């Protein structure tokens, strides 16, 4: 009966709580009027006087603003002017300095590569030459490697069906009577879990 | 008495490990030493070949690096220039911009500023104005409030104690058979469980 006598307690509080809630809310919407009531006198200065000196305020800006944009606009012609006729020269210059080392480049990267191909050649040849030599040796030495781990694998075996027999045997035997005194504690813990548990 | 046979078994598994490990690494050993071997006679092929391989390769890479450097050199040093020129024409480029507009922009600024000036300076007071109302609603409705809360706080009080005495000697007038028969449930599981747990 705990649980209904402390929910009577809690019912009862709740009702309580109600009765305090009734009140507040009133008084709480009672004060808020009172704070709408003045915000909304304030507020009807706020926007009228915001929006009334909103207008001198984007003007004012706004004017400004459209002699800054007719400077601007009347600087970036000019200003783009410079640009352009500095770009002119820049990309030519540019322009008439990738042509003749563009050409020494290519030709610099034809000996590059060309060269290269003399030494990749029979550096690839040789490298084939050392490949085969290790991959031959690796072949060799790699059967009997295998043979080796297969040995090895086999007494691994062997000795494992030493153990997989005999000593799971064991272990399984043993298993019997280790599960008989595991379940025997664990059905007379049950009653204890079901006589504690009512 | 289980724990001796498990071990005993574990002693027999592993003297049919050791001894299995016996040959295994004698083997090993042998295999190692055809792994070994066989890289005494490969990587002695792997490093002359290297070697003869490195020395043309570092020697022709030297020259590429030197066509290279050359290279670098016949485009950086008249590229410096070049953009120098161009970084110079760039800056008095911006330089007619910097100083222009920079004069400009700071009669703009000053057009912003002080019309900021004339019109985030009253703004402020008419803030002041309007949040000296808000700051009278919240003295009056705050202390108005703070009465209400006062009230609430006793009638808060009130209902509080009025839980608190009858509550408190209703759980301590529970939690005394109930802790009594959580004890006689204690003291048998206690014993019981020792019966069990040995
Ligand atoms: C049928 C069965 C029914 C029974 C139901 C019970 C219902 C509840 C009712 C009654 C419970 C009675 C328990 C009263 C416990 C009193 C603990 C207390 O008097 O303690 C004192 C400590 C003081 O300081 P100290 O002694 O440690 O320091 C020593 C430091 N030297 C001295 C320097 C200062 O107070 C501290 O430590 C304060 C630490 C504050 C830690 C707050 C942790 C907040 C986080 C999580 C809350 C989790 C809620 C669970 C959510 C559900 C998850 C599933
Ligand atoms: C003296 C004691 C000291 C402690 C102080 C007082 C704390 C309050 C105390 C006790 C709480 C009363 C007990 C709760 C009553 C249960 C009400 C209920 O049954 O409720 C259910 C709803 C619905 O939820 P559902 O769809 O999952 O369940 C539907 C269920 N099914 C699955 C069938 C579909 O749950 C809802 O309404 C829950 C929604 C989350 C409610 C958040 C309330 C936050 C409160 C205040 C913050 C407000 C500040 C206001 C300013 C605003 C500025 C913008
Ligand atoms: C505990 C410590 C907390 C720390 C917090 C720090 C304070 C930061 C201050 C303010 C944060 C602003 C956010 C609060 C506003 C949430 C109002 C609310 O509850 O939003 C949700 C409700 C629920 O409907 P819904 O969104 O699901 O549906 C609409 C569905 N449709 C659109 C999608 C299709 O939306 C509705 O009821 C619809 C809209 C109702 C409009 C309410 C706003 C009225 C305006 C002014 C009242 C206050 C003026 C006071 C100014 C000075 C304050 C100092
Ligand atoms: C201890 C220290 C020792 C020092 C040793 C020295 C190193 C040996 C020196 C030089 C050997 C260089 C060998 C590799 C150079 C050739 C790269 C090349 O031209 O290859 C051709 C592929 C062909 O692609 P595709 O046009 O048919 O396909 C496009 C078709 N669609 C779009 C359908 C996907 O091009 C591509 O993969 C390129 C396009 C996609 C990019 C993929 C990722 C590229 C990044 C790195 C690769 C660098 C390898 C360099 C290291 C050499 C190790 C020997
Ligand atoms: C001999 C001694 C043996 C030991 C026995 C006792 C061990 C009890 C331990 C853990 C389990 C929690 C018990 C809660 C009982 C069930 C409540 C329930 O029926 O629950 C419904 C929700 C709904 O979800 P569903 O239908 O999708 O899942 C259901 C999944 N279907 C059906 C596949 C299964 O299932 C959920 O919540 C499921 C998530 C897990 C339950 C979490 C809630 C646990 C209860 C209280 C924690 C208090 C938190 C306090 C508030 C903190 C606020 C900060
Ligand atoms: C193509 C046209 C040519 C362009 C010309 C540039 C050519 C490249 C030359 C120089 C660039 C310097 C690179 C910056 C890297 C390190 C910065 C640094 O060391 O940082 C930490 C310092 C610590 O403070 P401290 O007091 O110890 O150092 C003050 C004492 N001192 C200055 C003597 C060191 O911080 C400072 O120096 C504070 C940094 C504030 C810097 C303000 C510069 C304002 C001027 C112009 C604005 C340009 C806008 C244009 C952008 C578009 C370009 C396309
Ligand atoms: C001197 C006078 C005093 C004034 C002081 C300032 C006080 C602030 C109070 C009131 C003024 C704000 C009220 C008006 C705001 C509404 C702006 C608006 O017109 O709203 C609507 C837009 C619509 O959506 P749309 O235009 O994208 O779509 C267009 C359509 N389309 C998808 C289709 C293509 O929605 C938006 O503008 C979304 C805006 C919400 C996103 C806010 C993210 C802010 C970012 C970072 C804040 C950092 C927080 C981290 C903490 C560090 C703090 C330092
Ligand atoms: C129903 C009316 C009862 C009124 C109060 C009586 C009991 C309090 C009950 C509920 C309040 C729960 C909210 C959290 C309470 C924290 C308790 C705590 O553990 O607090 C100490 C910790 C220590 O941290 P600290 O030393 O760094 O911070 C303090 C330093 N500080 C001033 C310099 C910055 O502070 C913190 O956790 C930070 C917050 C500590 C807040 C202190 C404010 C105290 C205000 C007034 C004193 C009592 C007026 C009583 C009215 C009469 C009613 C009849
Ligand atoms: C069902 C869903 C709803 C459930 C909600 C749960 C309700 C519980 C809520 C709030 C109460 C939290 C209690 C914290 C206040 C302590 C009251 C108290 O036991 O204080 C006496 C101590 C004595 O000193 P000491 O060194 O031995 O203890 C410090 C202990 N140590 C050292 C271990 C840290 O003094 C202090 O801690 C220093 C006094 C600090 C004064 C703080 C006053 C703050 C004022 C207003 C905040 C509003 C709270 C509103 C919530 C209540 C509404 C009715
Ligand atoms: C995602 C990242 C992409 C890369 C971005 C790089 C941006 C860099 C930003 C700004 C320019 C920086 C310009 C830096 C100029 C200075 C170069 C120089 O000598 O620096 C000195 C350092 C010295 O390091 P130390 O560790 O020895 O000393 C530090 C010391 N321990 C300490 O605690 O203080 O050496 C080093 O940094 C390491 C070796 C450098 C060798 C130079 C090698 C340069 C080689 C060639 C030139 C560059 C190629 C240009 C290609 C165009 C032409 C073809
Ligand atoms: C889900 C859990 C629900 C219960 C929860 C309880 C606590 C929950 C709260 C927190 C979690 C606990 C978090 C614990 C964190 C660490 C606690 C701790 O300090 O542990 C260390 C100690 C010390 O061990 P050491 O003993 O080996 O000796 C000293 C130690 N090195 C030192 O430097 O001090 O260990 C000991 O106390 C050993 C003594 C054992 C006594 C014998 C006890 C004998 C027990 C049983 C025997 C019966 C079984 C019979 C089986 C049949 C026969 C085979």
């Amino acid at each position: 009966l705990k649980l209904l006598d402390n929910w009577d307690s809690v019912t009862s509080t709740f009702s309580k709580l109600r009765e305090q809630l009734g009140p507040v809310t009133q008084e709480f919407w009672d004060n808020l009027e009172k704070e709408t009531e003045g915000l909304r006198q304030e507020m009807s200065k706020d926007l009228e006087e915001v929006k009334a000196k909103v207008q001198p305020y984007l003007d004012d800006f706004q004017k400004k603003w459209q002699e800054e944009m007719e400077l601007y606009r009347q600087k970036v012609e000019p200003l783009r002017a410079e640009l352009q006729e500095g770009a002119r020269q820049k990309l030519h210059e540019l322009q008439e300095k990738l042509s003749p080392l563009g050409e020494e480049m290519r030709d610099r990267a034809r000996a590059h590569v060309d060269a290269l191909r003399t030494h990749l050649a029979p550096y690839s040849d040789e490298l084939r030459q050392r490949l085969a030599a290790r991959l031959e040796a690796l072949k060799e030495n790699g059967g009997a490697r295998l043979a080796e781990y297969h040995a090895k694998a086999t007494e691994h075996l062997s000795t494992l069906s030493e153990k997989a027999k005999p000593a799971l045997e064991d272990l399984r035997q043993g298993l019997l009577p280790v599960l008989e005194s595991f379940k025997v504690s664990f059905l007379s813990a049950l009653e204890e879990y079901t006589k504690k548990l009512n």
